[PDB]
């Protein structure tokens, strides 16, 4: 059930940076942020080779047991066994995830919230860093 | 009540760096690196005014229901309100503590595992920063 980390309060106005290293037979890995489990804002998923996905990146909310619909970028700049550092800021309206190459995905922010203190890293990928300010 | 942080490696070799923030009001904090809440290897206490203690960092352990002997350091480069890094190393002998001032800490490595899975912070403190 990989990395989970409980009230690291990441509130409106602050980066998220995280820094990781897909595992060498990653086929893909997943940053969870929301409230709970069952209460997630951004699912944030690079695919190297999963769920008939070859090097995208699929972000999602989800709530009350349903997937929302997808966003997908054809932007990859993951390698397995890479260091990578992502940052994430987000308002209200939507998060701004900053992938290592310097592009962007924007993926709304349909939950509404201003703060989550609840994050989950899950698959084939080892989190060295967390930071927020 | 504070931050859980589970299945993150810490391991012989790595710097874990902590970056955060004590409460303008902070009675202490503590860093929390064991296997679960029952076995902390290293509970690193910095007391501004708790149990008796102003301005004294509370090093110790916690295994099969008891806390272990204390070290004690009156080496105290913390400040309400005011942001720290603080690094450990760890050995099979000891953890090393880098304190914000450049300052040491050596703390014994009683349990001797070698690899750590288990981060509990308590208190009254912002945890902005957690890297390996
Ligand atoms: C084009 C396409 O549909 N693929 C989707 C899959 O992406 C989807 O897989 C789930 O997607 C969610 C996020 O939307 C999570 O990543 C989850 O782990 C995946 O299983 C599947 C199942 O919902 O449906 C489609 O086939
Ligand atoms: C001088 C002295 O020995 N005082 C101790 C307290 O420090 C101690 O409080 C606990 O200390 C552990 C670490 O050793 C944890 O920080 C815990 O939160 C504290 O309650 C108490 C209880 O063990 O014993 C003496 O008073
Ligand atoms: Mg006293
Ligand atoms: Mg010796």
């Amino acid at each position: 059930a990989g990395v989970l980390i409980q009230n690291m309060s990441f509130k409106v106005g602050q980066t998220l940076t995280i820094t990781g290293v897909p595992k060498p037979d990653s086929t893909n890995f997943a940053i969870n942020i929301g409230h709970s489990p069952e209460d997630i804002a951004l699912h944030m998923n690079p695919r190297f080779d999963a769920h008939g996905d070859q090097c995208t990146i699929v972000c999602n909310s989800f709530q009350s047991g349903s997937w929302c619909e997808e966003h997908r970028d054809d932007n990859f700049p993951f390698i397995q066994d890479k260091e990578f550092q992502i940052k994430i800021t987000f308002t209200n309206e939507e998060f701004l995830v900053t992938l290592p190459d310097g592009s962007e995905i924007h993926f709304p922010n349909r939950q509404g919230s201003e703060k989550y203190k609840y994050m989950y890293f899950e698959g084939e990928v080892r989190i060295q860093g967390v930071e927020i300010k």
